[PDB]
């Protein structure tokens, strides 16, 4: 990455010779790691619209294996443009630019001509969307009548989304893709202002409320069908959507609750430490509000803490709770406030919630079943004792 800032052209002359050669092989070769490289190097605005007008001209030439590659690699392109460049992504709304638009779109139609059967389509959808959403105006079209063939073949395209979205129809795969894809248009939104507030904003909402009844139902949990559920693609629906209507967070409270599964207990401990650690742009909401909800975290910290000392002296379901009480030391670790907020004060026949929570801690440090957790322990101690975090063990009487 860091030797592709400024000799671009150095390393993108060999991805180029690469696509020519494998233009001119009439068998299907399986040696495309040269093609793989736009995964890593850094990409701009101007140096991303080079890339998707090369790879228009010699996508309809290339062979099977060479199409799925460029296909993965080229969208993850995408995040490292978006990440790494806010701004620019944000311009792209306000005045637009009818060259980006042209490139998105030719590709467009070039992916869709390769997607024909069930099984082909689950591989492109997360890479449409986000082509679709650098055209903004076609978006806008498909709201009133449609083009004859200017955005018919785009107007199909979603509602083959949301259809696949809630379920109606019977295909396994384009359930689970359609899960991919959309939490990913949410993921993009965040950054676009909503100053402009264009059809983006007004789009996200009509999935969103489908797609949590999806991801955060406890009845049936969604399995991809080998591990249990999903975890990492349910922090990024929970991080996202808490970004765009941080107050007004009604499934905030469907993880936060002690009924829910273990699994979900484990998103929501991942996903407030993303929100601490993870946040560039400014107008994101903070972690200051969910101070309000500190009296059930503390709580969850106490059964959790109970279950797993107990259990050590079933096997998967004690496992588990391993996993969930060293992710909420760690949270300790990056902001004690959370924590130590709407103290319950001494009782005259109770502690006061401050020390039950110390004393806690303390007693995981000569564990010797749980190595890894004792090294953690001793960390949080050793960020509560400082000059910043003392005040907040009772700020009525902090010395005594």
């Amino acid at each position: 990455f860091s030797l592709s800032c400024n000799n671009f052209n150095a390393v993108f002359s060999r991805i180029s010779t690469r696509l020519q050669e494998l233009t001119v092989c009439s068998e299907d070769n399986v040696d495309v790691h040269d093609i793989e490289l736009l995964q890593y190097i850094n990409v701009d605005c101007a140096k991303l619209k080079r890339l998707l007008k090369e790879t228009a001209f010699k996508f309809k030439a290339l062979k099977k294996v060479a199409q799925l590659a460029v296909i993965n690699s080229l969208e993850k392109a995408f995040w490292n443009w978006v990440e790494n460049y806010p701004d620019e992504f944000t311009k792209l709304y306000q005045i637009p630019q009818t060259d980006m638009a042209e490139c998105a779109e030719k590709l467009f139609d070039l992916v869709d001509g390769f997607a024909e059967s069930t099984k082909r389509k689950a591989a492109v959808w997360p890479l449409q969307i986000i082509l679709l959403i650098l055209c903004p105006e076609i978006i806008q079209d498909i709201s009133k009548d449609v083009v004859d063939e200017n955005n018919m073949n785009k107007k199909l395209f979603l509602d083959s989304l949301r259809k696949a979205l809630a379920g109606h129809g019977g295909s396994r795969q384009l359930t689970e893709s359609a899960a991919i894809a959309c939490v990913k248009l949410c993921k993009a939104s965040t950054y676009i202002n909503w100053e402009d507030n264009s059809v983006i904003f007004l789009l996200v909402q009509s999935m969103v409320v489908d797609l949590k009844n999806l991801l955060f139902n406890p009845s049936k949990p969604f399995s991809r069908g080998s591990q249990p559920a999903d975890v990492d693609l349910m922090i990024d629906c929970l991080v996202s959507c808490f970004r765009i209507s941080p107050h007004n967070n009604q499934h905030f409270k469907i993880c936060l609750a002690q009924n829910s599964p273990s699994t979900f207990h484990y998103v929501l401990v991942n996903s407030l430490h993303r929100i601490i650690t993870n946040s560039a742009l400014d107008w994101w909401p903070k972690i200051d509000a969910v101070y309000c909800h500190s009296v059930e975290l503390r709580n969850m910290f106490g059964e959790t803490l109970h279950k797993a000392v107990q259990g050590c002296g079933t096997d998967l379901e004690t496992r588990s709770y391993k996993y969930l009480l060293l992710s909420m030391v760690k949270l300790i670790h990056a902001d004690p406030k959370l924590l130590l907020c709407n103290p319950r004060k001494q009782g005259p026949e109770t502690q006061g919630s401050t020390a039950e929570l110390i004393t806690g801690l303390v007693q995981l440090v000569p564990q010797s079943h749980m190595p890894e957790i004792a090294q953690e322990a001793m960390e949080a101690l050793l960020v509560l004792h400082q000059l910043d975090s003392i005040d907040l063990w009772n700020p009525d009487a902090p010395v005594e």
